[PDB]
C-alpha cells in the first residue's frame, strides 16, 4: 500500500538507491530485502 514492497521494482540496481542499508536485516529474519537507499525494507515472499 504505502510503499513499493516487492522484488519487481528497484532490484537493488537503481542509479541512486542501490546501496540499500538492510543487506543482512532481511535474511537474518528469513524474509526478502528491497533496496531504496536508507528507506530499505524487507518482506515475506507471500503465497496465493
Amino acid at each position: 500500500g504505502v510503499h513499493k514492497m516487492a522484488k519487481n521494482e528497484f532490484q537493488c540496481m537503481a542509479n541512486m538507491d542501490m546501496l540499500g542499508n538492510c543487506e543482512k536485516h532481511c535474511q537474518t529474519s528469513g524474509e526478502k530485502g528491497y533496496c531504496h537507499g536508507t528507506k530499505c525494507k524487507c518482506g515475506t515472499p507471500l503465497s496465493y
